[PDB]
Order: structure tokens, then C-alpha cells, then sequence
């Protein structure tokens, strides 16, 4: 699911359809990507403080969703990310 | 590799180790855990301006790794979540 | 001048003008001005990567001006926050 | 008592005293003072929806003070700040 939707992702960023929001994202670049990942992150700390799961899901995924673009953005392969996601599994 | 994180942070939870950092995370709560997602974001976003790529991964799998801790914490599923990316892969 | 921007914000939540920006987060609540903290922080950090020091300058003191609305809601007085920085004043 | 700050701290980055915890921020540098920021902002939302006013007075103000240090580091001039804050202030 999450390789589906980096891949949905990825798609976008070659084929643009500027009514898109991945699209606007990309137009817009880094540095919108990145506030928007900042804004998500303090919606989901004030979500978790009002004990609201549905809130805190939709957030957090809001999140993952804009680290997924600015990885599409930043030309960072998923799979780097799988593998740190292992390794810090192994760790553990 | 995401599921696989989810059950080892699930595991921890109830086969506490106070040396490990997961068991450290949960005796403290809530709190601890919403902190260390803000300044893990906050160094995502300076390891992003950096151009260091290695360094973005890292801290984006800390980011992760946090918010799989919280989800634990707050007793919410991880297919919950999974949900909401699939619904969120559906409407792109 | 930081208790001129004060007394102004507190003057707006006595006379509400619903025109107005800082009514219109009085309006929405804590919640509200908590997000625009936290997404006013994320630009400050994006701006000073850029080095761009007028963008620094003008984010900063929006999260200033967003951390005295918070003042004014939470019922919190500007001494107090005075008082704080005096007494760290005299640590250093 | 913002002025007094400031003052303070830039008397630090001329007289370096290696014990101290600003000037263990310059001597890390930029990047890691806005770490701090976007920690301490993380702080002062959870404080707020704690309901702590004395935490939320001892946060922001640690905000306050990790800004000042920062722009020390970047050498922007706190009059700069006060200008815009003047700005503000007359278009409220």
C-alpha cells in the first residue's frame, strides 16, 4: 500500500496534470512540500492531545503522503527508505 | 517492512526491556513520543535543505518509526492506517 | 514594541471585528493558532537554509505574533512570559 | 528585557566560554539550533493542550531565545526584527 501509493507518486511527476495536487506540489517545489510536512506533523501532535484517533490517522498518513512526494521530488528511491526501515528493524 | 516495524514496536509494548528506547518511549508517553516527532521532522526538513540524501532517509524512517510507536501507544491499528493510505491511493 | 503587539492583539479579543485575522483566530481557538506556529516554525528553518534573511525576519515575527494570540487565548499574561525572559536574562 | 537577550547573547558569540550553552550552540551552528526551534515549538503546543501555563511561558520562551541565538549565527541585526515587529503593529 505504501509502495502503491509512492508509485501513484511517482507516475504523476511524469505525467502532470496541473488540476492535480501532486502536481501543484511538484510545480511549487521543496520548500512547499516541506511546510506542508511541517503544518501535517503539528496537526497530528494537536490531534493526539484531543484523543482523536480518526484525526490522528488522517494526519499521519497526510504526512507520510508529503514524505512520499518529497522523496518523488528529491529523486530518493522508496527502496532506500525500505531498507533503512529494515535495518531499523533489525536493530530492534 | 512497515508491518514488520508495527509488530516488533507491538511486541515491545508488552514484553517490556527498560533498556531498550521503544519500552524508554512508552514509560514516558504520549508526550515524549509527539516530541520526538516534531524534532525529527524539523531535522527532515534541514537534512532535505542540506541536500543530503542519506541523512533525509534516515531521519524520514525516525519520523516513521515515532509515529509507529505513537500508533501502539495510543492503541490504534496499523490497518487503520493501511486504510487510509489504500483510500488515499484510490482517490489519486 | 513586543508589548505594543500585545496590548494590540488583546484589545481585538475585547472588540472583535470578524474582518480581522486575529478575531478570526480567536474565532477558530487554540487549535487553529497551534498549527500556524508550528507551520510558521517550519518557515523559519526553510528560510534561513535559503538564507534569505528578510524571509527569516518576516516568519519569525509571525511566529511571535502567533505565539501572543496564543497568550491572549490561554488567558496568559505578558509579564509572565517578561518575568521568564528576565530570569533567563540573569542565568546567562 | 528582549533587547537584553539579545545583547547578551551576542556578548557570548565574541567571548566564547566553551562551558556555556550558547556558545555550544554557535560552535554547532545553524543547523542545530533550528533543531532546538522546531523541538521547542513541538513543546509549546503540547504544553498548551496540557493546560500548563507555566510550561507553555517557560517554552515559548525558550522559543525566543533559540531565535535570538540564531540570529546571532546568521548575523541579522535585532533592530531588523523590531522593525518589522513596528510594521505589524501598524497595519493591526
Amino acid at each position: 500500500a505504501f509502495k502503491l501509493l509512492y508509485k501513484t507518486i511517482e507516475e504523476r511527476k511524469g505525467s502532470p496534470l496541473p488540476e492535480s495536487y501532486t502536481n501543484y506540489l511538484f510545480s511549487k517545489g521543496e520548500d512547499k512540500i516541506l511546510k506542508k510536512i511541517g503544518e501535517e506533523c503539528a496537526e497530528v501532535i494537536i490531534a493526539c492531545k484531543n484523543n482523536d484517533k480518526e484525526e490522528v490517522v488522517k494526519e499521519m498518513v497526510d504526512v507520510f503522503y508529503h514524505c512520499f512526494v518529497l522523496l518523488a521530488e528529491k529523486n530518493i528511491a522508496l527502496e532506500d527508505v525500505m531498507r533503512e526501515v529494515k535495518e531499523r528493524n533489525g536493530k530492534l
